[PDB]
Formats: structure tokens, sequence, C-alpha cells
């Protein structure tokens, strides 16, 4: 199942390929643009680009979705937010207290799902 | 602890984060470039870029190691390979039958540690 492996030694900044965030909204997500890279459709608007700096990282997050991504927020453990983005149809579910550490997810036309990875504290 | 969670509805096609991967190397690891985002210094050679399909992920994976990244090679579900890249120091741990799910790591003037987060079959 889910881990996690760790590989070499001691020094550096850390960092995580989960670089950077924006999405395209109008009611609902349109697309989520993670490191630049577009996943989802054209329609909405583009938010402004949200990226991590080093040792920060997503430790509160909102996804409000039903059949697909109504809504997205987060805070980082560096008290910053983005968002919220979408509108309000489907229910919000809370990761709170966490470090999320991957968002994978399924889109076509627009954004249907999101697979979040993440450190329960 | 580590955990996921899935937040929408059915259709779409599958993606990752972790989009693409390149390397800046020489006898090691000077740099890891995930989605074009740099994480290293600018020592080595830049290798190509490796950019995933939908649905394409790694399956297997050699990352040589010791106190720094010496080397890193992969291959995905569907055949197609990336590496090797790096040197022959340190020694070299494998992981098979996995989806890479995430990787992070640590670095400053080269790359010290990758943190890869996984499913294990």
């Amino acid at each position: 199942g889910l881990t996690h492996r760790k590989f070499g030694g001691s020094g550096g900044s850390p960092f995580s390929g989960l670089s950077s965030i924006a999405v395209r909204s109008g009611s609902w997500l349109d697309a989520i643009i993670i490191d630049g890279v577009h996943h989802g459709g054209s329609g909405g608007n583009l938010s402004p680009t949200f990226t991590f700096g080093s040792g920060e990282y997503i430790s509160n997050m909102t996804i409000r979705s039903g059949d697909w991504i109504d809504n997205i927020s987060f805070e980082t453990n560096m008290g910053r937010r983005f968002g919220p983005y979408g509108g309000s149809g489907g229910s919000a579910n809370t990761l709170s207290n966490v470090k999320v550490i991957q968002i994978n997810g399924s889109a076509g036309d627009w954004l249907d799902s999101l697979d979040i990875y993440y450190e329960q504290y």
C-alpha cells in the first residue's frame, strides 16, 4: 500500500515536487494548474499562482465537491492562504493539521476528481 | 500518518502533479527538475526531460545513494525508461512493482536526499 522511503543523506533545504498551484474556475473548477502544468479545460477565469516557499506546505485545505470539484482553498503552515475559487455546489470537506504531499486527480473538459496524498498529524 | 483521500466524481483522464522529470548530473546528481522546477545546483549536464503520459507512472526505480544522491533511473508502467544519470558511488536501492506518487527531497548546491512516496503493489 501507500508508503514512503528516504534515500541519501543529511543536508540542504527541503523541497517538494508540489511547487505551485493555480486554477481555472467559474461556478466550479475547470482546471487545476500544478507547477504550471495544466489539468482540465479552457473554461472559467485563471487564478493567480501560489508558489510554496522551501519548508512551506499545505496544512489545511477545503475541497467542495459532489460529482465534480466545486471549490478549493488552502492555508499553509506559514499562514498564507489560496482561494477560495469556484462556487457553492456540492459539499465542503476539510483536511486539517496535515502536510499535503501530492495532488493527483482526473480531468477532461473540467476537473472531475482530486486524489490528495498527505500526512495526517 | 501517510494517507490519501479522493474527492469528486467519476469522469475524465487521470493526471498526476508529478508530470515530468529531468536531472543535472555528472559523477552525482546536481539537481532534479520536477515539472520544470529546478531543485539543486548549477553543476553537471542537463538530461532530456521525461514527460509522463496520462495513466503513465513510475513502476520501477533505482536510486543510487550514500550521503547524497549518486544516480537515478526509472521505468514506467508503459515500458519507457529514463536514465541512468549520475555515477557509481554509493549503493543501489530499487523500488519495484510500485506506482510513484510524489518525489520530494532536500537540495542545496546539489541533490542531498529524495523522499519517494509511492504505492507498493
